[PDB]
């Protein structure tokens, strides 16, 4: 039998099947908080498996780069709640969400914020907050490489290329706190 040694600082767990083997604890935390650890297996041997639990504040993904603008305040990732502007420079025009707040899930609301001089084929695809990108031309047939920066989950096209009717291929990738992939849908 598992043993019970197991509440979590700032939250609560549920078991699958009680306190025996093969039973799952998940942790949950209230919003805007993330477990750590998220979970426990109950082993055979009468001992938890992760596959002294914390909650830990959701932070939103901050920029590695944000090209011929500038954006506020400037912090190295931003808390639930909390927003930043974006702004560019002159001979560039802001296309996205000039301003976005970070949700409880650690995703910015809004759109990628993007300054776009208007010269290309396509329009400058811009970069989501935490990735990192590689290729500055944007005609017909060039094509722009995606990472997510540290720790970061990218979902979407990791390559996008220029389309001859002026629109990027696949999706806009997108970088997420991978504490994330820990939340269940539906939630309270």
């Amino acid at each position: 039998s598992c043993p019970q040694n197991v509440n979590i600082s700032g939250g609560t767990f549920t078991l699958s099947h009680g306190w025996a083997p093969g039973s799952l604890l998940t942790y949950s935390c209230p919003q805007g908080l993330y477990p750590s650890p998220a979970s426990r297996l109950c082993k055979s041997s009468g001992q938890w498996q992760t596959p002294k639990a914390v909650c830990k504040p959701v932070r939103c993904p901050a920029p590695v780069s944000f090209e011929n603008g500038i954006y506020t305040p400037r912090l190295g990732s931003y808390p639930v709640g909390g927003n930043v502007s974006f702004e560019c420079e002159d001979g560039f025009i802001l296309r996205g969400s000039p301003v976005r707040q970070c949700r409880p899930n650690g995703m910015w609301d809004g759109e990628t914020a993007v300054c776009d001089n208007g010269a290309g084929h396509c329009p400058n695809p811009g970069i989501s907050l935490g990735a990192v990108r590689t290729g500055f031309r944007f005609g017909h047939g060039d094509k722009v490489r995606y990472r997510c920066s540290s720790n970061l989950v990218l979902t979407g096209s990791s390559e996008r290329e220029c389309q001859g009717n002026g629109v990027w291929s696949g999706t806009e990738p997108i970088c997420r706190q991978p504490y994330s992939y820990d939340f269940p849908e539906d939630v309270a």
